[PDB]
């Protein structure tokens, strides 16, 4: 039921996102590679419609948890890989405290040797001069724990966590994330015991790139379950 064999080695990744936030329409493409044995991602994203209308860090969680490293004793809890190659739908609602929300739907699946994440994002209720549309977020990311449980009603998982976005005046903008994942295929999947992913992300710029872009490295390992339990 585990699909670890698809994830051997380095796997190319493609990402495509169409988004509309307070009627500002935009698109983002990304390409890179993942190594689930190490739990590491490297990707570069470009805004193909001009300047991104929201800050890049707000799109990090939207823009492939199947590349998480699952420990030796936790292979029976890896839902994300178990749903491949047909893949899973990942839906979120993200509430930015004192501001608007994003709602997202994505399909993550293999197209051949490439892992692809295809996303629609709709943003509503943002303040024109808030931290988001105001572009008051620093260009950086912090470490978070992403809590995963099995869905008690359907074949799938329920996931929640709270992202801290640091603001240029020293304050912090919180983004509460609520997430569900369901398989696309009707094959068996792994429905995990409660656990979490320890997430770290670092953002940078390619000094030669003139398009609006984001270079992103991530390291993710699952944790939280006692051997054999
Ligand atoms: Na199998
Ligand atoms: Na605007
Ligand atoms: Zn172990
Ligand atoms: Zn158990």
């Amino acid at each position: 039921v585990s699909k670890e064999e698809l994830f051997t080695g380095v796997v190319p990744i493609l990402v495509e996102l169409d988004g509309d936030v307070n009627g500002h329409k935009f698109s983002v493409s990304g390409e890179g590679e993942g190594d689930a044995t190490y739990g590491k991602l490297t990707l570069k994203f470009i805004c193909t419609t001009g300047k991104l209308p929201v800050p890049w860090p707000t799109l990090v969680t939207t823009l492939v948890q199947c590349f998480s490293r699952y420990p030796d004793h936790m292979k029976q809890h890896d839902f994300f890989k178990s749903a491949m190659p047909e893949g899973y739908v990942q839906e979120r609602t993200i509430f930015f405290k004192d501001d608007g929300n994003y709602k997202t739907r994505a399909e993550v699946k293999f197209e051949g040797d490439t892992l692809v994440n295809r996303i629609e994002l709709k943003g509503i209720d943002f303040k024109e001069d808030g931290n988001i549309l105001g572009h008051k977020l620093e260009y950086n990311y912090n470490s978070h724990n992403v809590y995963i449980m099995a869905d008690k009603q359907k074949n799938g998982i329920k996931v929640n966590f709270k992202i801290r976005h640091n603001i240029e005046d020293g304050s912090v903008q919180l983004a509460d994330h609520y997430q569900q994942n369901t398989p696309i295929g009707d094959g068996p999947v792994l429905l995990p015991d409660n656990h979490y992913l320890s997430t770290q992300s670092a953002l940078s710029k390619d000094p030669n790139e003139k398009r609006d872009h984001m270079v992103l490295l991530e390291f993710v390992t699952a944790a939280g379950i006692t051997l054999g339990m």
